[PDB]
């Protein structure tokens, strides 16, 4: 499916030929509440702008085009290295260890497709959302041709077409041309993955609280306390890391012993060959009727990008300290249980023993000689150690209470759920939005008193003296400081 080549911007592209084009869609879901006051703005706006941005040339085929562009570029590790390889070991003793060398099973076809969400698109191949083709029970025709068709191939052993649909991810950034890219996986490859890796990713979700991986995590619940008693049973130092540009310029040797080492413990037939072969290949994006291929990175849309993402965490994280000790002429070993950490995707937070707070510029370097770029979690200071009362993870930093730890979500993101609503129609400009009586606001403003008693029944009042004003706007219920403080109690325990 590529067929004359595109020469646009600096991106190596191709016509899309045999397929259907995936125009992006335009503009953005979020919409300004109005009568919003402004106390409680925080500055943060769509990813899409839109016609706000003065900038003409700001257009969606444009942006999609220059943060492609990265994708393209070289990756900066070749192979893995020695320390990789140490890093791997650990993966792969602490994947035999948690399923007792037993093989996890494939799930048949049906048991597969039912962990897809129904609010997922389809991918490049076919048009809609899951749930657009799979009505009254069962699936439409054009969907189950193309299912039959991606389990057929992969069940014979064959890879797939590692081939995703590119849009712009519509969030809420701050006023700084970077943003992230959207990779709509083809439902085909969602399938046939989910068929190969639920099962040992359902075994690691229980088995999060006590990480390293961290998807599945309850930040909410008695995890959080599990989470940081680990942390302090080794050390009394840490350091909280988050990652610019993580996906966008990933090493494909990284990527590889990722899915390797994930797959080590599954059932080793033919589809798991396919889907191991087919999401270790470079994967390829189509934006509108282009096709664009790339050299570095890893899809966010790829099925199961989080755990993946974490493998790679743990094996960059892992092998810089290694490296670091082998300069100073020390053997490291065993690092996740030495020194416990943590890791969801680019976030990460770890235990620093005092011979690896000696080591922190070291391993700085290291990360940066891996590719990578960290930067502090507190989005103000340079990277150093940050004690007990001071570490961040998941967006969210810590207390302890009588009823164990607690959790809060920065205050930033709790005030921009007043300011912004997530609307179900697209908007081609910020602008303000009356269709807000729905059930879904309902839920979340309910939620955001919960969310905001963490910090405190002053800052509860602030935010609830507006959650008043709203109730105009949307029928929910707004508690007490106490009812709230019960719910948060309730999650624990
Ligand atoms: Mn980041
Ligand atoms: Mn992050």
């Amino acid at each position: 499916f590529c067929g004359e080549p595109i020469d646009y911007r600096g991106i190596t592209a191709h016509r899309l030929v045999g397929a259907e084009p995936r125009p992006p869609v335009s503009g953005t879901r979020y919409a300004k509440v109005p009568g919003v006051p402004d106390e409680y703005k925080t500055g943060y706006r769509p990813a899409n702008l839109g016609r706000s941005d003065p900038d003409s040339d700001k257009s969606l085929m444009n942006i999609a085009v220059k943060n492609l562009q990265v994708y393209q570029q070289e990756p900066k590790l070749d192979k893995v290295d020695e320390f990789i390889e140490r890093a791997a070991a650990d993966v792969l003793g602490y994947l035999r260890f948690l399923t007792k060398g037993e093989r996890q099973a494939n799930l048949n076809f049906k048991a597969a497709f039912n962990t897809l969400d129904l609010s997922t698109s389809c991918g490049p191949f076919v048009p809609g959302k899951k749930i657009d083709h799979v009505k009254d029970g069962v699936m439409d025709q054009v969907l189950a041709k193309h299912l039959y068709k991606c389990w057929s191939v992969a069940n014979s052993g064959k890879a797939l077409h590692h081939i995703y649909a590119c849009g712009l991810k519509d969030e809420l950034r701050p006023l700084d041309g970077k943003k992230r890219l959207l990779w709509g996986c083809d439902v085909g490859v969602a399938v046939c993955a989910a068929a190969v890796f639920h099962n040992i990713c359902y075994k690691l979700k229980m088995v999060a609280r006590f990480g390293p991986i961290a998807v599945g995590v309850d930040m909410t619940s008695r995890d959080v306390d599990v989470i940081i008693n680990n942390l302090t049973s080794k050390a009394s130092d840490f350091l909280c890391l988050d990652y610019s540009k993580w996906d966008s310029t990933m090493s494909p040797c990284v990527v590889r012993l990722a899915i390797d080492i994930l797959a080590d413990c599954c059932e080793q037939t033919e589809l798991t060959k396919s889907v191991v072969l087919t999401l270790k290949s470079h994967p390829m994006t189509i934006l509108d009727a282009m096709i664009v291929q790339t050299k570095r990175g890893l899809p966010s849309g790829m099925p199961f990008t989080s755990v993946i993402n974490s493998i790679c965490h743990w094996l960059l994280w892992s092998a810089a300290v290694y490296k670091s000790c082998a300069e100073i002429g020390l053997h490291c070993s065993n690092l996740y249980e030495d020194a416990p950490f943590y890791t969801y995707g680019d976030d990460g937070v770890y235990a620093m023993t005092p011979m690896m707070v000696s080591l922190l510029p070291a391993i700085i370097e290291n990360l940066r000689d891996y590719g990578l770029s960290p930067t502090a979690a507190d989005k103000t200071e340079f990277i150093d150690v940050c004690p007990l009362n001071k570490i961040s993870f998941l967006k969210r930093t810590f207390e302890l209470t009588d009823i164990g730890w607690v959790s809060k979500l920065d205050k930033s993101s709790i005030l921009r759920q007043l300011e912004w609503s997530k609307t179900t129609s697209r908007h081609m400009v910020i602008e303000e939005t009356y269709d807000l009586a729905k059930e879904e606001r309902g839920v979340q403003l309910e939620e955001l008193q919960v969310a905001a008693a963490a910090h405190g029944q002053e800052f509860f009042n602030f935010v609830c003296r507006e959650l008043e004003r709203q109730q105009a706007y949307t029928q929910f219920s707004v508690y007490s400081y106490d009812a709230a403080r019960k719910i948060l109690a309730d999650r624990k325990r």
